[PDB]
């Protein structure tokens, strides 16, 4: 938000305004990044991206701790010289790249069609980045109804995404990606589970109109009643509500899914990649923006 609209105190004490992105912006497939970007905490034009940027961008204006985001920033780099053929150094190039698919994008998104979900061609690939309203809705309509859901209920949505996108997909594309999406799991219960109960820290419930803003809107939903974690989210809670969503009983089982999808994961790694693997081409779109409606510097 505009600084002097204390919108965001005391939790952050140097807002900036909403800027939505325009045709020659660089976004990511990830809805903090492009919220980030959005409000130049870290540059809105998505380009030339330090760690300590990232980092501080995070911490200050998100609630997010340096350790939330260690494995993130790693592989993030990875896939930078993976796309570009070259290290980038402490530069990350764009956020575009982060789309690269089977990488650190993956298939199955909460929010994201896949690379080849839907196509009639198998050469042919499709806006595995940008928001997809139909998509998230997917998601959505599995917790319809209520206003706030638990590690049972998210166990539940991203086995309906898994099945939507084996079905979906062109055949043999699809590839299942439990432990970086069980990280993301984690991290929506860190940003958007509901800190007005008693017993957040320790049985958190995602308040279901804090995560739809962000994540259509791609701000933050301060005029809901959100604001940054206070202390600051480390990477042990993400980690164990990641544990917890995977380990919750499935008392629904949607047909399609892949070979051992209920279970516990593998812990997430670092990403690596064949030199003489040449990357998969990015989709183009422009980014997308909120538009029904538009947002305001305050929203
Ligand atoms: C340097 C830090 C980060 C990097 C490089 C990064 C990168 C990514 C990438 C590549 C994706 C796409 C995965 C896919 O859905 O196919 C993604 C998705 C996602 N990220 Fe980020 N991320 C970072 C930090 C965070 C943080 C701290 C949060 C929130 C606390 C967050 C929330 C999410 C969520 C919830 C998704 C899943 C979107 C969906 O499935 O529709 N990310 N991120
Ligand atoms: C974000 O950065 C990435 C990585 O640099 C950009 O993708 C790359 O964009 C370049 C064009 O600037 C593409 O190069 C072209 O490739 C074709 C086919 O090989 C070649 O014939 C052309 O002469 C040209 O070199 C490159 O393919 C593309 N990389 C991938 C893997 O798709 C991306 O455009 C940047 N996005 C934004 C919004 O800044
Ligand atoms: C992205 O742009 C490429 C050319 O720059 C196209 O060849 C791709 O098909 C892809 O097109 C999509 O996004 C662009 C934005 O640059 C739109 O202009 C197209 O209409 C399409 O949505
Ligand atoms: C915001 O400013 C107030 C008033 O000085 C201060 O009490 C509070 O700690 C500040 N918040 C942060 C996150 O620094
Ligand atoms: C997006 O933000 C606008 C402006 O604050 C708000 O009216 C709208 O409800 C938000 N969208 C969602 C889905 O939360
Ligand atoms: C989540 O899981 C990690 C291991 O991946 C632990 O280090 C953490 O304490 C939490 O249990
Ligand atoms: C790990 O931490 C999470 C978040 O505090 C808990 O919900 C879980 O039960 C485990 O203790
Ligand atoms: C979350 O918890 C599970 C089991 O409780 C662990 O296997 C995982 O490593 C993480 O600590
Ligand atoms: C785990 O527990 C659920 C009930 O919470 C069962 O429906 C399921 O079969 C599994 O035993
Ligand atoms: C069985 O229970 C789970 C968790 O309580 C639900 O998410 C599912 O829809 C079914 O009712
Ligand atoms: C749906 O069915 C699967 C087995 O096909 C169970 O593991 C799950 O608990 C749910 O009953
Ligand atoms: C229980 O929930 C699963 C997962 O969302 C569905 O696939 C199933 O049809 C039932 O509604
Ligand atoms: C989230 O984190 C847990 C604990 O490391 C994994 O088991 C899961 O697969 C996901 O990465
Ligand atoms: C990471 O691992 C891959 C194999 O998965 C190697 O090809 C790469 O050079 C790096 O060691
Ligand atoms: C990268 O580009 C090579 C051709 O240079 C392809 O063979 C490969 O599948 C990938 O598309
Ligand atoms: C976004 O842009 C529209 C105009 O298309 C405005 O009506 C709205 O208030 C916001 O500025
Ligand atoms: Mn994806």
């Amino acid at each position: 938000q505009e600084p002097g609209s204390g919108i965001g105190y005391p939790y952050d004490n140097n807002t900036l305004p909403y800027v939505a992105p325009g045709p020659t912006d660089s976004r990511a497939p990830c809805p903090a990044l492009n919220a980030l970007a959005n409000h130049g905490y870290i540059p809105h034009d998505g380009r030339a991206i330090s760690r300590e940027t990232l980092q501080n961008a995070f911490l200050n204006h998100m609630g997010i701790a340096n350790s939330v985001i260690e494995l993130a920033l790693t592989n993030a780099f990875v896939v930078c010289e993976y796309v570009t053929g070259s290290d980038c150094g402490d530069s990350l190039v764009n956020l575009t790249l982060l789309a690269e698919p089977h990488a650190f994008e993956h298939d199955h998104s909460f929010s994201r069609k896949d690379y080849k979900q839907g196509v009639a061609n198998s050469n042919d690939f499709i806006d595995n980045r940008n928001f997809d309203a139909e998509t998230f809705q997917t998601s959505l309509d599995v917790v319809a109804g209520k206003t706030h859901f638990d590690y049972a209920d998210m166990n539940e949505i991203r086995l309906q995404r898994e099945s939507l996108s084996n079905e979906l997909d062109f055949p043999g594309w699809f590839t299942e990606s439990k432990p970086i999406q069980n990280v993301e799991s984690g991290f929506i219960f860190a940003l958007v589970s509901d800190f007005n109960l008693p017993d957040n820290d320790e049985n958190p419930l995602v308040r279901i109109d804090w995560w739809k803003y962000w994540f259509t809107n791609e701000s933050f939903p301060y005029h809901l009643g959100w604001h940054p974690p206070s202390p600051a989210r480390e990477i042990e809670f993400v980690t164990s509500a990641s544990s917890a969503v995977l380990a919750a009983s499935v008392t629904s089982t949607p047909s399609s899914l892949p070979s051992g999808a209920i279970g516990p994961g593998a812990e997430a790694v670092p990403l690596s990649f064949a030199s003489t693997m040449t990357p998969f081409l990015l989709a183009t779109n422009a980014p997308y923006y909120a538009q029904d409606p538009t947002l305001g510097p305050n929203d």
